[PDB]
RNA sequence: GUAA
């Protein structure tokens, strides 16, 4: 809907290809799990910029699979494939201050109060994700368990939703 | 300028 292309699936023969880490975590408490943003927030968006400029212009660091942008508040989300893309733009985009974006952690799944945006992770309580958090959770294309069933511990990736 |  957001998303560059709506209907696409994560496979060997698509390019965007990511592999789904999981892993687990000893020291979430109980029936805690934890997730790993790959949604972006990119502020000081000139009015003259829309959303194939921003895909464009984080191409090199990142492939994009998605950006929501308001234009008359000057800010965007834009959600990459993977983690380590996304930690990649943080790292090396705009380093020398040449554009006027500010990069910063998102959120896109998860109660926003859960999100440590510094680190870019939640550490969420089982109870306070919907049925359909849960769902998306082990079904998503990108991120997401890819099957595993969600228990005490279990890290991984920002699973896709449906909005 | 941290949303759907």
């Amino acid at each position: 809907n957001h998303h560059l292309y709506p209907d696409e699936l994560n496979v060997s023969n698509n390019p965007h290809y990511r592999p789904k880490p999981v892993s687990y975590d000893s020291t979430l408490p109980p029936d805690h799990i934890k997730v790993y943003s790959r949604t972006l927030f990119i502020g000081g968006v000139p009015l003259n910029m829309k959303e194939w400029d921003l895909a464009n212009v984080l191409k090199p660091f990142a492939e994009v699979q998605s950006v929501i942008l308001n234009n008359s508040r000057k800010h965007a989300f834009v959600k990459v494939y993977s983690r380590h893309e996304a930690e990649n733009v943080l790292q090396n985009f705009n380093k020398d201050g040449a554009l006027p974006l500010r990069t910063r952690w998102g959120v896109g799944f998860g109660p926003r109060d859960c999100c440590d945006y510094q680190h870019g992770y939640s550490i969420i309580p089982m109870h306070r994700l919907t049925d359909a958090d849960k769902k998306w959770s082990v079904s998503a294309q990108w991120g997401g368990t890819s099957g595993q069933p969600l228990v005490t511990g279990i890290v991984f990736e920002e699973p896709d939703i449906i909005v």
